[PDB]
Protein backbone atom coordinates (compact mmCIF):
# COMPACT_ATOMS: atom_id res chain seq x y z
CA UNK A 1 0.00 0.00 0.00
CA UNK A 2 3.15 2.44 0.72
CA UNK A 3 4.40 1.06 -2.43
CA UNK A 4 1.71 2.58 -4.57
CA UNK A 5 0.78 5.86 -2.11
CA UNK A 6 4.62 6.74 -3.11
CA UNK A 7 3.25 6.44 -6.92
CA UNK A 8 0.33 8.46 -6.28
CA UNK A 9 2.70 11.47 -4.87
CA UNK A 10 4.95 11.18 -7.85
CA UNK A 11 2.40 11.05 -10.77
CA UNK A 12 0.38 13.47 -9.19
CA UNK A 13 4.23 15.51 -9.72
CA UNK A 14 4.47 14.10 -12.64
CA UNK A 15 1.14 15.44 -14.00
CA UNK A 16 1.71 19.26 -12.74
CA UNK A 17 5.49 19.64 -13.98
CA UNK A 18 6.28 22.28 -16.23
CA UNK A 19 8.12 20.14 -18.38
CA UNK A 20 5.20 17.52 -18.65
CA UNK A 21 2.91 18.78 -21.59
CA UNK A 22 4.11 16.02 -23.87
CA UNK A 23 2.90 13.58 -21.75
CA UNK A 24 -0.23 14.18 -20.44
CA UNK A 25 -2.06 12.81 -22.75
CA UNK A 26 -1.18 9.54 -25.58
CA UNK A 27 0.42 10.79 -29.23
CA UNK A 28 -2.00 11.38 -31.79
CA UNK A 29 -0.65 9.22 -34.57
CA UNK A 30 -2.88 10.93 -36.89
CA UNK A 31 -0.93 14.49 -35.75
CA UNK A 32 2.86 12.83 -35.65
CA UNK A 33 3.98 10.89 -38.78
CA UNK A 34 5.39 8.01 -38.65
CA UNK A 35 5.06 7.79 -35.05
CA UNK A 36 3.22 4.22 -34.83
CA UNK A 37 5.75 2.81 -37.35
CA UNK A 38 8.29 3.76 -34.77
CA UNK A 39 7.09 3.74 -31.12
CA UNK A 40 5.69 0.08 -30.74
CA UNK A 41 4.28 0.43 -27.29
CA UNK A 42 3.11 3.68 -26.60
CA UNK A 43 2.57 5.30 -22.95
CA UNK A 44 1.85 8.84 -21.36
CA UNK A 45 0.93 10.12 -17.89
CA UNK A 46 -3.22 9.96 -18.33
CA UNK A 47 -2.71 5.88 -19.37
CA UNK A 48 -0.81 5.51 -15.95
CA UNK A 49 -3.37 7.68 -14.50
CA UNK A 50 -5.96 5.33 -15.52
CA UNK A 51 -4.57 2.19 -14.66
CA UNK A 52 -3.69 3.10 -11.46
CA UNK A 53 -7.28 4.47 -11.00
CA UNK A 54 -8.74 1.18 -11.21
CA UNK A 55 -6.01 -0.52 -9.39
CA UNK A 56 -4.15 -2.21 -12.12
CA UNK A 57 -0.33 -2.01 -10.58
CA UNK A 58 0.24 -4.56 -8.69
CA UNK A 59 3.68 -3.65 -7.60
CA UNK A 60 5.59 -0.33 -7.69
CA UNK A 61 8.03 -1.83 -10.07
CA UNK A 62 5.52 -2.46 -12.84
CA UNK A 63 4.51 1.63 -12.04
CA UNK A 64 8.34 2.38 -12.55
CA UNK A 65 8.22 0.62 -15.87
CA UNK A 66 5.67 2.35 -17.40
CA UNK A 67 7.15 5.63 -16.36
CA UNK A 68 10.59 4.71 -18.31
CA UNK A 69 8.61 3.60 -20.89
CA UNK A 70 7.63 7.48 -21.44
CA UNK A 71 11.03 8.38 -21.79
CA UNK A 72 12.35 5.87 -23.69
CA UNK A 73 9.48 6.59 -26.52
CA UNK A 74 10.34 10.19 -25.75
CA UNK A 75 14.32 9.40 -26.78
CA UNK A 76 13.43 7.00 -29.66
CA UNK A 77 11.47 9.92 -31.12
CA UNK A 78 12.80 13.07 -30.43
CA UNK A 79 16.04 14.65 -30.98
CA UNK A 80 17.40 15.45 -27.79
CA UNK A 81 17.40 18.73 -28.61
CA UNK A 82 14.10 19.32 -29.70
CA UNK A 83 11.42 20.98 -27.87
CA UNK A 84 9.81 17.58 -26.50
CA UNK A 85 13.16 15.85 -26.05
CA UNK A 86 14.21 18.49 -23.92
CA UNK A 87 11.17 17.89 -22.03
CA UNK A 88 12.03 14.64 -21.71
CA UNK A 89 15.07 14.95 -20.58
CA UNK A 90 13.72 16.94 -17.42
CA UNK A 91 10.68 14.81 -16.95
CA UNK A 92 13.04 11.73 -17.09
CA UNK A 93 15.52 13.17 -14.78
CA UNK A 94 12.43 14.04 -12.22
CA UNK A 95 11.49 11.06 -12.26
CA UNK A 96 14.84 9.25 -11.72
CA UNK A 97 15.38 11.99 -8.60
CA UNK A 98 12.08 11.19 -7.13
CA UNK A 99 12.39 7.52 -7.43
CA UNK A 100 15.59 7.36 -5.69
CA UNK A 101 14.09 9.71 -3.00
CA UNK A 102 11.97 6.81 -1.62
CA UNK A 103 13.77 3.40 -2.90
C1 LIG B 1 -1.26 14.74 -26.53
N1 LIG B 1 -0.24 15.39 -26.52
C2 LIG B 1 0.74 14.68 -27.29
C3 LIG B 1 1.90 15.53 -27.88
N2 LIG B 1 3.22 14.99 -27.44
C4 LIG B 1 4.16 14.63 -28.48
C5 LIG B 1 4.04 15.26 -29.82
N3 LIG B 1 4.99 14.88 -30.88
N4 LIG B 1 6.02 13.90 -30.61
C6 LIG B 1 6.90 13.59 -31.69
C7 LIG B 1 6.16 13.24 -29.30
O1 LIG B 1 7.01 12.43 -29.08
C8 LIG B 1 5.21 13.63 -28.22
BR1 LIG B 1 5.33 12.83 -26.47
C9 LIG B 1 1.85 16.92 -27.47
C10 LIG B 1 0.57 17.44 -27.80
C11 LIG B 1 0.67 19.00 -27.55
C12 LIG B 1 0.49 19.52 -26.28
C13 LIG B 1 0.60 20.89 -26.08
C14 LIG B 1 0.89 21.74 -27.13
C15 LIG B 1 1.08 21.22 -28.40
C16 LIG B 1 0.98 19.85 -28.61
C17 LIG B 1 -0.53 16.76 -26.93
Amino acid sequence: HSDLTFCEIILMEMESHDAAWPFLEPVNPRLVSGYRRIIKNPMDFSTMRHRLSRGGYTSSEEFAADALLVFDNCQTFNEDDSEVGKAGHIMRRFFESRWEEFY
